[PDB]
């Protein structure tokens, strides 16, 4: 079941959602207008394991997700993603994905996102 | 919580999806009822007035003091949600009950759809993070 989470985490409404695609694997965060990815390729997907020390990185950011222990700075068309928990933090750069590219991954992402809530209201009723 | 359901049903990936607004319950600010379809690029909705409704809930014949949202709850619960989709122009026929309900649906002017469907986005993202948490909760521990 795929990771996210969404910032601010006060009752104030949310502003932005983090979450991950598929272990090609990267790293999103949108406003729900523009998108932000790690755009990684399997090459620099190694590189960037090898200097943190790695297996997988979906399970910490599944973690940090639950936590609420992921922080956003974003700046112009630069965005950083922090994961805190593990035995280092650990920090993403990400950068703005062109409005072609963007537009087709918000569209799954918001009818994704609306029937995955119609099947987990559908699981928690029967509990 | 708020209804909704995806279109088509079953296993294929939605290509829309249907939720209301309005009847609010307490002495809070309370909105006009509406029906709301989208495919994640344009908004659709039934723009109701006070006497579009009336007439609505005439055609069918309910009440004026009457909640649809239940109907519509029903209906989404059941998937018995029918649309149709004309060039400007939608259909939704809600079939969850017993008499089944037609509604007109027009397009939503993009300087309003926009913020709405951002909206809608980050508010679904919230509400699966927050079911995950109760339901992990519920089921095992």
């Amino acid at each position: 079941s795929p990771p996210l989470c969404t910032l601010p985490p006060g009752p104030e409404p949310p502003r932005f959602v983090c979450y991950c695609e598929g272990e090609g694997f990267n790293l999103y965060v949108t406003d729900a207008a523009e998108l932000w990815s790690t755009c990684f390729t399997p090459d620099s997907l190694a590189a960037l394991k090898a200097r943190f020390g790695l297996e997988d990185i979906t399970p910490r950011f599944r973690a940090a997700c639950e936590q609420q222990a992921v922080a956003l700075t974003l700046q112009e068309d630069r965005a950083s993603l922090t994961l805190s928990g593990g035995p280092s933090a650990l920090a993403f750069d990400l950068s703005k994905v062109p409005g072609p590219e963007a537009a087709p991954r918000l569209r799954a992402l918001t009818l994704g996102l609306a029937k995955r809530v119609w099947s987990l209201e559908r699981r928690l009723a029967a509990a």
